């Protein structure tokens, strides 16, 4: 159960929250507003939006301390493991990441 | 400086080569951990995420486009991953930004 200060960061275009299931000691997730289902049916007019998100996770990185390294995830449809059928980039850090990833 | 990527982009390492444009480069990961594996590479050299910046934005969102548009070629129908490693925690070995897609196995979680 999450509360208001779980959202990291809000602008008009996306939302960033913590991951109430975390995957490494630092685990939150961005996510438009545009309900984009996954990555797949991203189109050409999403470009800057996609570009956005990617920005917004990197400085929310910073932001939380992750700067000895982490991890960007993506994940399209039942072999990606997607579980909501909204687009959702996973940040993880504050551990050592393995290889593969998943 | 320049990664082993600066010559798969000069084309002196020879690379499965599945798409190319001025701005970015897709080709096959030789190392793969999937049965369908390649990488998307901005042409130009950021060497991490976390050295991307605001003019790099429209790049980025083009860099996604291509690797979707990739795995459709690829027949990744039922589903993938794209990943993003910076540092070493992310375990970054190269340090040329690049989107990893995986696809062609059920991918597990957590990932790494
Ligand atoms: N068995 C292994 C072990 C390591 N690596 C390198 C890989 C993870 O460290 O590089 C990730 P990048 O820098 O994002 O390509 C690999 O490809 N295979
Ligand atoms: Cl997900």
């Amino acid at each position: 159960k999450s509360l208001p200060a779980d959202i990291l960061y809000e602008d008009q275009q996306c939302l960033v929250f913590r991951d109430v299931a975390p995957q490494a000691p630092v685990h939150f997730l961005v996510i438009p507003k545009k309900p984009i289902p996954r990555i797949s049916q991203a189109e050409e007019e999403d470009q800057q939006l996609l570009g956005h998100l990617l920005l917004v996770a990197k400085q929310t990185a910073k932001a939380e301390g992750l700067g000895d390294g982490y991890r960007l995830v993506i994940n399209d449809g039942k072999l990606g493991a997607q579980s909501v059928y909204h687009l959702h980039i996973h940040v993880l850090g504050g551990r050592q990441l393995q290889w593969p990833p998943g």
